[PDB]
């Protein structure tokens, strides 16, 4: 019955603008406020939420979605028969929200400290000392000892973690939770068209590989360094090796070119966390894009609290559901790369903005790389020499290589990162995984795609998966592999928009409302149409290519080549078993 349905969905979009606002208070004062109390509260929403998808779930579970006519209906219906943990029985569901409770509650407290008695917490003292220390062993001692600290900490949850994620997505009707998982593209053909895109950047990535693993040859000497082997995973400027341009001082192509040091110009020409979120806004509104309202300078948390709150560090942006009300949270440091955080999270609440007026059920992307693909896109201009001297941040093809290899040292190093991290957890969640083998496989993978090793042996009860935020908070992954992929065709798309010419690399979309016009008519479409319709307004095509971002990097990959055949690399890492004596 079509009316019955339309009915259903307007009750379904009344009474979860109220639950989801509750829930998004109380996980939000958890977040920004890790004692006790906040917990128990949390703890609270939890069943009344999951009280409120089950009875709405198994009302949509009556609906037949093949038939029913209209298509926004058809869609919600559809998206609400599955319950997710909302499924699970009532012990199992208790369980399973401890446990993810506890998980992120131990990686977002944990501590590194020294003998004496000096404490550091990731975010920002271990993040510093990976991205400046150019010391073996204390990068070492960092990269380390957050393992053990965090990593260690979580191996005692994973395995209920992965029984009770599995059991709901089984009892919603799909195989495993990584079958779930990737079914939210609605894509049949998503693991091969991700297998292309990453092969198609893998010349990039080679060539990029051996000249960093040249450069870090160069400085961290010849004994340290195998020219043929995989890299030390300390040595990236980055605590996962995710992203490569804190150490783009080691491996500058051109030094005859020199950039000033980005984090002393903001520190002493006066930016705060508050001026670098202002920043951002002023970029979307010069796109013609919206304002963040009063009410997010009023309500988000900018800054690390120096109130003695715990907190949660990771960046994350919040919709509360009621159209008006959206923050940030994020322990920002001032500096160039919490700048373009700072971009990437003002996306998120662009889009939150975008798409206010759709019911609740379609307030989400077009899927979740389009969501965080939007403030990158931005960042990207952001980054330009050109935008960073008009901030008066800083002061010819060398200087274009130089800018290029910047990029690179983010934008490629992190394909084959951010496509491991779910090639991992789809294959614990399928079962060829299992606890025994975790550490193993997982370190197979950065050797097989990142070609990197691990700078000391891995030890009985070591779980490194496990100091990655993103595991122990069970947030998915392959939305960042999307989002690199699209942002880049994004990219192109807005440049052409806004009249641009020439190398793609040196557009800049600041002031084109053409540019803006375009990202905006895709948002507000949130959830409601299938992501390739989203795909052809923005780009003229429907389908993910890696054509535009290899057309930016192009002029890089053929210095790349030729540097690399001058110095005679071996591309790859044929001493696949080398690791450090
Ligand atoms: O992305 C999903 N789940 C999404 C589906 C999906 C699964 C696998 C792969 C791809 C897609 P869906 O149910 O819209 C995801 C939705 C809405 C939402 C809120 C947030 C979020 C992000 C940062 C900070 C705070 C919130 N992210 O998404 C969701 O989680 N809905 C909750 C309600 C909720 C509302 C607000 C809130 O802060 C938290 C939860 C529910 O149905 O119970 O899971 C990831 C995740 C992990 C931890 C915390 C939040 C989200
Ligand atoms: O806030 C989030 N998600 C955050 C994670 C989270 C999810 C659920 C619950 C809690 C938290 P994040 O990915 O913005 C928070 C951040 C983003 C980031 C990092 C960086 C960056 C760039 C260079 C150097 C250092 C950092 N830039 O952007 C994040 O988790 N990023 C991933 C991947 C990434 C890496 C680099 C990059 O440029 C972009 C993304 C990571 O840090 O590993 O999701 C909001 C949302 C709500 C509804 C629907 C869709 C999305
Ligand atoms: C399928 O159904 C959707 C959604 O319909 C809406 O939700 C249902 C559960 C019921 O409550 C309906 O009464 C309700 O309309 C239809 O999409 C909707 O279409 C209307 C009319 O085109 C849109 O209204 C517009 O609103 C803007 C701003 O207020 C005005 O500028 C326009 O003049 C116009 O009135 C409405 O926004 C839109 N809603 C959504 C969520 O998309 C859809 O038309 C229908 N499809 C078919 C083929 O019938
Ligand atoms: C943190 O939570 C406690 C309850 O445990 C509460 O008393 C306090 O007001 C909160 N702190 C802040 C700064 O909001
Ligand atoms: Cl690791
Ligand atoms: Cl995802
Ligand atoms: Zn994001």
């Amino acid at each position: 019955d079509e009316a019955e349905a339309s009915k259903f969905v307007e009750e379904y979009d009344r009474t979860s603008q109220v639950v989801w606002n509750e829930y998004a208070e109380a996980n939000w004062n958890y977040n920004t406020n890790i004692t006790t109390e906040t917990s128990k509260i949390l703890l609270q929403k939890n069943m009344q939420i999951a009280n409120h998808t089950l009875k709405y779930g198994t009302q949509a579970r009556k609906f037949d979605v093949n038939q029913l006519q209209n298509t926004t209906i058809k869609r919600i219906i559809k998206k609400v028969q599955d319950l997710e943990r909302a499924a699970l029985p009532a012990q199992e569901l208790e369980e399973y929200n401890k446990i993810l409770l506890d998980m992120e509650t131990t990686y977002s407290v944990a501590t590194v400290c020294h003998p004496n008695g000096s404490c550091l917490q990731l975010e920002p003292d271990l993040t510093n000392v990976m991205a400046t220390s150019r010391k073996y062993e204390d990068l070492l001692w960092a990269w380390e000892g957050w393992r053990d600290k965090a990593g260690r900490a979580i191996l005692q949850f994973y395995p209920k973690y992965v029984e009770l994620i599995n059991q709901a997505a089984r009892l919603n009707g799909y195989v495993d939770a990584g079958d779930s998982w990737r079914s939210m593209y609605e894509t049949p053909s998503l693991e091969q068209d991700l297998e292309r895109l990453f092969q198609e950047l893998q010349p990039l990535y080679l060539n990029l590989h051996a000249y960093v693993r040249r450069a870090l040859h160069r400085h961290y000497g010849a004994q340290h360094i195998n020219l043929e082997g995989p890299i030390p995973a300390h040595l990236l400027g980055n605590m996962w090796a995710q992203t490569w341009s804190n150490i783009y001082d080691l491996v500058v192509p051109f030094p005859s070119a020199p950039s000033m040091d980005t984090t002393e110009a903001m520190l002493k020409q006066g930016w705060t966390p508050r001026r670098m979120f202002k920043e951002a806004d002023d970029f979307f509104t010069s796109l013609g894009l919206l304002p963040v309202p009063p009410e997010f300078w009023n309500k988000s948390m900018l800054e690390k609290p120096t109130d003695g709150r715990e907190v949660v560090c990771h960046a994350s942006a919040w919709d509360f559901y009621n159209g008006k009300d959206f923050r940030i949270k994020q322990c920002t440091t001032v500096n160039l790369e919490d700048l373009v955080v700072a971009h990437h999270e003002m996306g998120h609440i662009q889009y939150f903005m975008q798409y206010k007026d759709l019911p609740v059920a379609l307030r989400e992307g077009a899927n979740p790389g389009f969501h965080e693909a939007i403030g990158d896109v931005l960042a990207l201009s952001v980054s330009t020499p050109k935008h960073l001297h008009s901030l008066n941040l800083l002061s010819s093809d060398e200087h274009d290589i130089n800018f290029l290899m910047k990029m690179a040292l983010d934008k490629i190093a992190f394909i084959p990162f951010s496509y491991l991290v779910d090639q991992w957890r789809w294959r614990v969640f399928d079962g060829s995984i299992t606890k025994e083998n975790y550490n193993q496989e997982w370190w197979s993978l950065r050797l097989k795609y990142q070609g990197l090793c691990p700078p000391v042996p891995r030890t009985q009860g070591d779980f490194d998966p496990g100091a990655k935020f993103h595991i122990p908070s069970s947030v998915p992954y392959i939305r960042y592999f999307v989002s690199f992929i699209i942002q880049f065709q994004f990219h192109e798309a807005l440049c052409q928009a806004a009249g641009h010419t020439g190398p793609l690399h040196k557009c800049d979309i600041y002031q084109s409302k053409e540019a803006g016009q375009r990202l905006a008519t895709a948002m507000k479409l949130g959830f409601s149409r299938p992501w390739p319709e989203a795909m052809q307004l923005i780009t003229g095509q429907p389908n993910m290519s890696a054509s535009a971002m290899l057309s930016y990097f192009k002029p890089l990959l053929d210095w790349l080549r030729t540097e690399n055949e001058l110095h005679g690399e071996k591309l790859g890492w044929p001493q696949y078993n080398w690791t450090p004596a």
